[PDB]
């Protein structure tokens, strides 16, 4: 036992390896996703921005998991980072529908933590999970969920003149 | 249902409208209180100063909640807002106290709404409501409990002097 | 009787308590339209912007009248503000066409308001009404105008894509 | 009954008047170390300014929950402040490892705190703690182990040059 | 017999480790009296931030004697610190009153050190008392019978306007 | 056939997908290794900062590939992640060591692929691995070889104020 550990339960130093997991998955999803945009036969190079700014966020969201489990006096346990659903992301109609499906399961499982912590009687791990991570889900949500809305009454993805304009007037 | 919602009870949502329906008609109570210390028969300029500045933040603790309310993928639904009980506030130690029992009031409200999101299992709205509401309602009660004492010390509401002293000395 | 009080008739006391509500209804009609810009499933955030910058405004335009009816040595008496006749505003075009009416509505309220001031010749009302309401009414209804031309010319409400660029354009 | 008290149970005012206590306690301690590390025959400078800057954060930590027993209404009831369990503190690993045990100590203490706050149904006093203290003692104890850590990799408290170069390379 | 003693008796030594806990539970009476004028029903801010920077000084001044122990060579040894003799202070005369005696009395105990360090031929000692402590408790007492002179002539503690005034214009 | 590649064999495409497989490795590896040493139990900030720059330094690679693979005209496949070899590197010699092990496999990678672009006559390919990856490995095998010789010589890793002096000096 860490010399440093104290009220940390085994199931949550667990719950906290899957989620430092499903951070890097993300990361990993949204690198695609930008290089999807990068495509010659795709070209919207501020989706790709977007996409690969997420990525990077995702990767900062992982490694200050990391950090709160050597906090705690957990030890980490990484396991492979599976590569995404999809190599084709079709449209940036889709890919924004996509992220904001990941982003929702992203959600569910903090939410999923929160209600280990409480059960556990852990206010520290519960207020990290809150402070740093529940309200970045939502204001993830509710952007990804404008985007698609736009995208959608613009016309895409059949009007690639909207996701064009979207990309310059939105993303740009 | 919103392509966002995610955790978000029917009773929540209801109990978000109903606040922000709440910190409306206290933004009202405190114009009313600023432009009766206008009045030529009243004339205290920094007492107006001061219920016209609570009266602009309560507008923002309304519009704040407005924001929550669509982030989470509810909808808003706005009620009358109710005129303040008195016309005539009949003084700067009355009008504090009633100031007093307004924010008590609103802080039940909040404490209420609290212990719903608690019991519907929803940590991110606990922690909206303790991030922007709970301490500033606490620190709002005790300002106002502060200047009802020094008000009442001084000699109010009998003394005149003591009123426009505190106006001076205190709010100004 | 205030010991302010000089030329001011009762009836021009009263209406300005009718006006004082008129601007704070049309402040809250103003937030609702904002919020309903925010929705996730609408989500055009320069009409946001400008319908909250409207409410704003309105809420200026009401506490000058307060202050106003103190000067002259008048009492406030305020009255419930009551919630705008729709809760889903439908589109931008549609909005915007509301707003036309509402303008229209309070500037009828305030040529009836300088046509008593007139009748009871109070110079002094009439000029403040013309200084401080009267060419702002003017404005506001001929920008108003011109965004719902724009908005039609562009093949809104329909073009979804028309509300969005105007959303950029003309509102960004 | 103050008049600013809302939701304050007597069981949790009382725990608060303890919790004063044992912050007073904790900067205490931290101050007889700083001046051990200061004496002729120990004379390690960086470990005293370690301390000290401790013992003044403690107080610090003591006067905010001053503070907050007066936010919420309840009677601050200070008690004597014991002297620490020690006069001679060994070596730089003792004392850090003593500090260490006293961080524990006074974090069992915050998250008794916390429990008892939560089985009150007070979210607010929840939240203070959490802001204020839980992450606090979590990073403390963080730091404390890594000192600990290092001075017996190094060969402490054996190896008097290993305390030397440890308070230049660390501490300094 | 430490390395750097010379010319320091074991009376002086044992006499300084008393006038450290002093200086300390003068540090405590201070802070106590602060949060008194802190509370929601008694509401001297500036009563209150006077006597937290006089408690802030007495700590300074009980760091400066253990510093003084060691130099000499001598051996700390601290003390309980015991709580102030009152809980509730009554009024910001009584607090003063109060003061004005804790400040004579730590006055005595200088002196008394100082009569000891002559006995013993310690002009170190005696320089030490002299230029750090002996002024400072004659310009403290001469602050705070100057401050209960004006209290006093003022008309407290019956008139809480003179408690009112005094706060502002002398200690704000 | 993508509409700008030009000299491009297929073989060379997928041996570029497997390159940033191996970037994308070789950056967890880097990760794993930081935040070994930002446990409680090994505590070297300068070791677990070194290898976190590096992990960084491996995603800019990977995406520089990713990059690349586009401006040819190739089809971005990505595979999974696989996790490091150990969860526990033991000492900060035995990071060290199996880095230098990984820069020299991740070489032996690059100079396969310059070998394939050379023998597919790709000049493009050739240059870009020369210019933005080989001299990147050489130095970076240079200097691990470097780190590894350090800490040996100093009497790594059964002295643990090696690895502390070593973290200091050289990595800090
Ligand atoms: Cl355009
Ligand atoms: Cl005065
Ligand atoms: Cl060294
Ligand atoms: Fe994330
Ligand atoms: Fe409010
Ligand atoms: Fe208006
Ligand atoms: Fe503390
Ligand atoms: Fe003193
Ligand atoms: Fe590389
Ligand atoms: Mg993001
Ligand atoms: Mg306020
Ligand atoms: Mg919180
Ligand atoms: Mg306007
Ligand atoms: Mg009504
Ligand atoms: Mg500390
Ligand atoms: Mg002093
Ligand atoms: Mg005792
Ligand atoms: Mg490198
Ligand atoms: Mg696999």
């Amino acid at each position: 036992t860490s010399q440093v550990r104290q009220n940390y339960h085994q199931d949550s130093e667990e719950a906290i390896n899957r989620q430092i997991n499903l951070e890097l998955y993300a990361s990993y999803v949204y690198l695609s996703m930008s290089y999807y945009f990068d495509r010659d036969d795709v070209a919207l190079k501020n989706f790709a921005k977007y996409f690969l700014h997420q990525s990077h966020e995702e990767r900062e969201h992982a490694e200050k998991l990391m950090k709160l489990q050597n906090q705690r006096g957990g030890r980490i346990f990484l396991q492979d980072i599976q590569k995404p659903d999809e190599d084709d992301w079709e449209s940036g109609l889709n890919a924004m529908e996509e992220a904001l499906e990941l982003e929702k399961n992203v959600n569910q499982s903090l939410l999923e933590l929160h209600k280990l912590a409480t059960d556990k009687n852990d206010p520290h791990l519960c207020d990290f999970i809150e402070t740093h991570y529940l309200n970045e889900q939502v204001k993830a949500i509710k952007e990804l969920g404008d985007h698609v809305t736009n995208l959608r009454k613009m016309g895409a993805p059949e009007s690639g003149l909207a996701e064009y304009l979207f990309d310059k007037h939105t993303l740009g």
